[PDB]
């Protein structure tokens, strides 16, 4: 099989591959300079490295070299502090890491951008399996994730996302979004695998991004509703050449569909998350008329399910297809991250008669109690091990003392003892990780 890059360098080379106003990079240029970059990064001898890039022509050319190379990439989010970094980076074993823009962090080698086919130059073959990209999770909603994504997830979320969204070779999109985040790196291999062209933008300006729009035929764009809300009061009350407006993120109002309907925009809302290689909810404006809180649909081979709902029809959120990771790197001790293949998100959903699927809730994956980071998912390994423990929940609760508190919620056929679970908590935890409340119950909440 051949490298998605090479295959547009052959096969369609002289269509543009990404702009960024001023340069415009075609496929075979796009091909032969990240061909020469790879031979350069294969030297290092590095399977896995380290990416702290930005959103510009240069970290794209890095990007597509490694994935010729043979090396998995670590995308750095340059919004943490350094010490997040490097407990991250040395989570997965890398060491070394590539730069577009300056930095500096003690303990790793840092190599800023000084220094036919890829069979014959660099001796490296393509392979679906591979890992292609390593994201972290955010760490103020739980711990942070390292989730390691395949050549075969993100093709999979790709033609998904064709059939869902709708993207073709004369598909100009417009990716603002951060490069280091699913929703920025998606753009990318949605078009090196559809062979359409990308208009990287450095950082969010709406009133040039009007005028990109205006002037640029963008067809496609990638938002969260409060940077559209900003483009339509810049002037975008028309879709000029827009025929896609992929949202997805944050809460959408009724109120900013209608807005945005009435000005004939084509909006999208989806949800997606980093393990599942971006979106697999999709609702189309039509979609999002009728069900202003749906996040809409799924694509054709990809399964959807709620996990005990209530009468309500509220419960976990389970998926299961091709474009799910295969497991998390780190950290190594997640352990109900699958249940018969069906990945748990962790959001509680509903599925209505027709097919929407509308998010509510989250289950929470932290609780900071006494100026301490402690994790529900621990308690939880540990209580399901106890005798006659069949299921259970850590939660927090209110502590006056210490904000909050973690709870144990459990189902037993039996009658728990709580003094011998509190023994067994404290001989497998850490003792501020033992909770200090206890309920049997016949249902978890």
């Amino acid at each position: 099989l051949d490298f998605w890059l090479y295959k547009q360098a052959q096969q369609n080379g002289h269509h543009i591959a990404i702009t960024d106003g001023q340069e415009s990079y075609t496929y075979q240029n796009l091909y032969c300079e990240a061909s020469l970059l790879a031979k350069r990064l294969k030297a290092y001898q590095q399977s896995r490295v380290g990416l702290y890039i930005d959103n510009s022509i240069q970290s794209i050319i890095l990007i597509h070299a490694c994935w010729l190379a043979n090396i998995e990439i670590a995308m750095i989010n340059t919004r943490l502090t350094p010490n997040e970094m490097t407990n991250q980076m040395r989570s997965i074993d890398v060491q070394l890491i590539f730069c577009t823009l300056p930095l500096e962090l003690r303990g790793f080698q840092i190599v800023s951008l000084d220094d036919e086919s890829p069979s014959n130059i660099l001796n490296t073959s393509f392979n679906l399996d591979d890992i292609a990209s390593i994201m972290f999770t955010s760490g103020t909603t739980g711990p942070q994730k390292a989730v390691p994504q395949t050549f075969r997830n993100h093709y999979a979320s790709a033609i998904g996302c064709k059939e869902s969204l709708g993207f073709d070779r004369d598909t100009n999109w417009l990716s603002v979004l951060p490069i280091y985040h699913i929703s920025g790196l998606s753009v990318l291999l949605r078009a090196v695998i559809e062979g359409f062209t990308v208009r990287i933008v450095d950082k969010f300006n709406a009133e040039q991004i009007l005028t990109m729009i205006k002037n640029e035929r963008i067809t496609h764009i990638s938002l969260v509703p409060q940077t559209l809300n900003w483009l339509m009061q810049q002037g975008l009350h028309e879709p000029y050449n827009l025929q896609k407006i992929l949202l997805g993120g944050a809460k959408l109002s009724a109120t900013m569909i209608e807005t945005a309907l009435q000005y004939n925009l084509p909006i999208y809302n989806s949800f997606g998350m980093t393990e599942t290689c971006s979106q697999f909810l999709t609702a189309t404006p039509e979609m999002l008329h009728a069900r202003p809180d749906t996040v809409g649909m799924p694509s054709a081979n990809v399964d959807v399910k709620i996990k005990n709902p209530n009468k309500e029809g509220h419960g976990e959120l389970m998926i299961k297809g091709a474009n799910v990771m295969n497991g998390y790197l780190y950290p190594t001790d997640l352990t109900g991250t699958f249940e018969n293949g069906y990945f748990n998100t962790g959001d509680i959903a509903e599925i209505d008669h027709e097919g929407y699927v509308m998010i509510y809730d989250r289950r929470k994956d932290l609780i900071i109690s006494g100026g301490e980071n402690i994790y529900p998912y621990q308690i939880e390994t540990v209580a399901k091990q106890f005798p006659g423990i069949s299921d259970a929940v850590c939660v927090g609760h209110p502590d006056d003392t210490w904000g909050q508190v973690p709870k144990l919620y459990f189902v037993s056929e039996s009658d728990i003892s709580k003094a011998q679970l509190i023994a067994y908590l404290s001989k497998h935890l850490a003792k501020y990780k033992v909770p200090k409340h206890f309920e049997k119950v016949d249902t978890l909440p």
